[PDB]
């Protein structure tokens, strides 16, 4: 047949956020000719502008707008024009983004404009696949990714819901009763290897299948976990229990439109990112919906106000919020308000775990966790595969971020991976940016980090880590911001050429970069751990004192390689004895 059997989430890009500042390019060129021969001189304009974007300097334009096409952003008119949806305009304009995916992906369906005809005929296909999935997990509580990729892609009907949650529930309890982890993997490869089989050089054919359905669901995991609607819970997506009225009434409401064949009334409903419209959104629930979320930030930032006064930050940030509904109460500036309170909660969860890490055994997790990073390279990722749904590199961010807010007293822990509503990781930071920056009262932390080894860390690690260290440093005085600014480089084990490289740019360049081994970023975890025991902690003065102590190391000592790496020992040991703790 023409006819496909299993929906699709591109990997261009594999995670959400990336689609923005494509659109915002791509919005330039709304009302070209872009079919045909006579669309070439637009698509290829397009094609450098794009280009020239941070995110590709460190593809068939086609592919790169197929999916802003899939999800109604775009559509070309029928006289051949490129036309930009109210869906896309708000994408580009970057209003509310979580909120636009979420209702995209909810209205996503097949058939649809893109996918329609021979391919996907309507006896096969009516399935909205976001809405799919929140049904299935209704009845089965999680999916990994696996169960995504085995399950959930090659359903192409909403009906068939019932169906394969108990197909799910039965292959875990076949599963369950293998005896021992090595035969429970081949079992699980079998019934995926055989069920694939079925719905499609032979076993090379079937297998290719497998690992794009593998790689789909890690991108569909990464788009819903985007809306907010579903979270990560170790390996599994769950739904958000924040949001179950929420998700009880896309399931109830959603529905696959039967005026797909043509582009401007499909687009007419699909391009509009009113729809669907949600009960709770008018004036009078929308105004509970702010003020339920209010108390919600109240009473976070209430608990922790006293042992955590950084939490001040967000106390002010969430009055300088809802003062706007001092001069309007509408629905746009409340829907606005909601979004920034709900941004603003996250903030305040970021803060929360200082006072979940008052707990050691949640301390000592991430500890452990970091450890982890000292064996080799198949044990790490089958530990990280177990616990997460991210790939182990951006774990690692994930896990030392964590260790800065075990650290404590900054003002804003902004990680630049991306992480979900329950704080999980999802992708890694993109490569114009470090990993994370911490921000403290009088002083900033770029936390860099790596699983990287040998020449390839230099290659990879040398100059990313120089250049967000000097952007950062003159956006700063761009900003007048008058903090002295360091760059803390972890990885498992320093190549020595990316330790050098970095100790001449300080002395050379006025860098202040400090390489510390993991063992060295756990052994600070570990003092601090002590300290808690101790009714102490650290203070930001304390670590403030860390920062400068060995910065002034990399530029004081002899020039020799093993020279500055004993001062740097040295330096620690000194602020580590200060702190009276026992090893």
């Amino acid at each position: 047949m023409a006819k496909k059997v299993n929906w699709y989430v591109s990997c261009s890009p594999r995670s959400p956020e990336k689609i923005q500042p494509e659109l915002k390019v791509l919005a330039n060129f709304e009302g070209s000719y872009w079919k045909g021969v006579k669309g070439y001189k637009a698509q290829e304009a397009f094609a450098k502008e794009l280009a020239a974007l941070p995110q590709f300097l460190g593809f068939s334009t086609r592919d790169r707008v197929a999916p802003m096409k899939t999800y109604g952003f775009v559509f070309v008119d029928e006289e051949g024009y490129l036309r930009i949806t109210e869906a896309g305009k708000m994408l580009a304009n970057n209003r509310r983004p979580k909120d636009v995916f979420l209702k995209q992906l909810v209205k996503w369906q097949y058939p649809s404009f893109q996918h329609k005809g021979k391919e996907y005929p309507e006896e096969e296909w009516s399935i909205n696949p976001l809405v799919f999935v929140l049904s299935l997990l209704k009845k089965v509580g999680g999916l990994s990714k696996l169960d995504i990729a085995m399950f959930s892609l090659t359903a192409t009907n909403n009906n068939q819901v019932d169906e394969i949650a108990e197909e799910i529930m039965q292959f875990r309890n076949e599963r369950e009763k293998i005896k021992g982890q090595n035969k429970k993997l081949e079992f699980t490869e079998n019934y995926f290897f055989k069920r694939f089989e079925k719905i499609y050089s032979h076993k090379s054919k079937i297998e290719t299948k497998m690992r794009n359905a593998r790689d789909v669901a890690d991108a569909t995991t990464r788009y819903f976990r985007y809306t907010g609607l579903f979270v990560a819970r170790g390996n599994q997506l769950v739904l958000n229990p924040e949001k179950s009225d929420l998700i009880d009434e896309i399931i109830s409401s959603s529905k696959v439109v039967k005026n797909y064949t043509r582009v401007e009334e499909f687009h007419e409903y699909y391009g509009n990112p009113s729809l669907p419209q949600f009960s709770f959104e008018t004036k009078e629930q929308l105004l509970d919906l702010a003020h339920r979320i209010r108390d919600e930030n109240t009473r976070l930032a209430e608990q922790l106000v006293e042992h955590f006064p950084n939490v001040k930050v967000e106390i002010q940030v969430l009055e300088d919020i809802y003062n706007s509904l001092n001069k309007k109460v509408d629905v746009e500036t409340l829907k606005d308000v909601i979004y920034h309170a709900k941004e603003l909660q996250l903030e305040l969860k970021k803060k929360k775990l200082q006072a979940d890490f008052n707990d050691p055994r949640q301390l000592e997790e991430v500890i452990d966790l970091l450890e982890v990073y000292h064996e080799k390279k198949n044990v790490i990722e089958e530990k990280i595969k177990a616990r997460f749904i991210a790939n182990k590199n951006t774990v690692f961010e994930w896990l030392t971020w964590n260790g800065f807010i075990i650290l404590g007293n900054a003002l804003e822990y902004k990680n630049n991976f991306v992480i979900d509503e329950e704080l999980q990781p999802v992708t890694h930071a993109a490569g114009n940016q470090p990993d994370m920056e911490i921000i403290y009262e009088d002083f900033i932390v770029l936390g860099e980090v790596t699983t990287s080894k040998g020449a390839t860390q230099f290659k990879m690690e040398s100059e990313p880590v120089t250049r967000h260290y000097l952007n950062k440093k003159k956006e700063l005085e761009k900003q007048g911001v008058e903090k002295e600014l360091y760059s803390l480089f972890i990885a498992p084990e320093i190549n020595k050429n990316t330790f050098e490289e970095f100790m001449k740019y300080n002395i050379v360049q006025n860098t202040r970069i400090i390489p510390l081994s993991l063992k060295q970023f756990n052994m600070l975890l570990m003092v601090q751990k002590k300290l808690i025991e101790k009714g102490r902690r650290l203070s930001s003065y304390d670590i403030k004192n860390l920062m400068v102590s060995l910065y002034r190391t990399t530029i004081e000592s002899e020039r020799k390689y093993t020279q500055i790496k004993a001062g740097l020992e040295e330096t620690l040991n000194n602020w580590v004895v200060d702190k009276e703790v026992r090893f």
